[PDB]
């Protein structure tokens, strides 16, 4: 019988720089934001898995081009996961896994962004499951 | 008559970095805690001063010595300030507005060293007097190679 | 092709109360954890829905009995939901959203108890699609 | 002798009781501030100083509440060796102007995650007050 249960759930690392600061706050909102995914899966123990969502998000306010700030994220989890075959295996750790640590990666953009009182960044869903079939193509590709 | 009023607190830089995850988490809970501090000033505007409160922390563990996180905080405020002697002013910029900043830079830390799943870290009150000390301390020996050029 | 969008989340409600300090900060942490959760949808706007995350969470210590905090939470959000089968929109409503809202609820609940300078209280994941399923064993019965 | 031992939080609420109906509107605030103070003594030299903190922001001209935010932040403080009026002024003036801060990042950050515009309280003549109170 297979096996997914998640240990602990914990930010890698952090990041929101928002530079040209003080003034930007006078020029008027029309963003421009720079999404931007990833997903790497280390084996740690026997069955033992962390799964880590990277995120960069970057809005850029139009004319100016002048960036309104750059928020970086790497939410990860350890996952126990067994009995599972090859491609099962890359569905859990490309589409499941990542899209159950997405939610708390938005919490956490949503929050600090928040915190350099810029207008609410609420993250918009992300398909993993496509994300897994462009995994897949590219896996074949390259071999 | 003076003025003293909040136009914006807002952060303006973070950090957060737990580099031996996760393996760390089975070590013994021996905390060493690095805990620099440092504040800056700005003027922005007709009596618009803009004060930063720098914070940085780094925790280790006492038997590895590894390092559990470091987080930098670079949290700010804008101020309109107006009506006082050049003494006050420092006073005001160097430990009143940092002292209201100090809240919002300490919850940021506690927060994000508890999405690290860390024990909680919620920093000391701070004497910011005391900086505007440090500050006046300074000044004689400034103004002496200040006036040196 | 669905819509699915987020449109504003936010918080409608939000209680933390610790009635035996500093007293409590002398009995030894040993403690019982009651918790409670709810969902809620309304159609609000057109195909706009403001659904409600409620958690209730308490703490009491096992010697004396005594409260070291409730704190209760109602987290919320307004969705754009277009183009769903029956089935899909109900579960979008009562889980795939209500999952979303939790790190919102969750994240200010361990931001409350850290203020009452309590241990960590961190929820563990919620499983909606259960709860989900229970809501549908309650129609049903109908 | 004046230290601060602990500093908590007793109570807080945070309603706002027209969302998602209101996020259309326009700012016309009017805040409804009160606060209070109390001290109670918890051991040798120990005593509790409590600041009580609401704010009421009413939008004007529709009427309706924004939202009601009620904070009790409190503090352990060892005090001791003071004569009895200049101690009235660290339990009512000096201790709780320790306080006010936290209180005040913590009514921002509740306001924002109610999505408001930023509520950064405006300091409070915390011996002005003290005054009032000896009367």
């Amino acid at each position: 019988q297979p096996v997914l249960q998640i240990q602990r759930i914990y930010v890698k690392d952090v990041s929101f720089e928002a530079p040209n600061l003080p003034h930007i706050f006078q020029q008027e909102w029309k963003p421009k934001l720079g999404f931007d995914l990833s997903t790497e899966t280390t084996q740690v123990g026997d069955d033992l898995y962390e799964v880590v969502l990277n995120i960069s998000v970057e809005t850029t306010l139009e004319d100016s081009g002048d960036v309104a700030f750059i928020c970086e994220v790497k939410q990860a989890g350890v996952f126990t996961i067994s009995g599972l075959e090859d491609v099962q295996m890359a569905h859990c750790l490309t589409s499941q896994c990542p899209n159950m640590l997405f939610p708390y990666a938005r919490e956490l953009v949503s929050n600090l962004v928040n915190r350099g009182t810029f207008p609410a960044l609420n993250l918009s869903p992300v398909n993993f499951d496509a994300l897994f079939v462009e995994y897949m193509n590219r896996q074949q590709a390259e071999n």
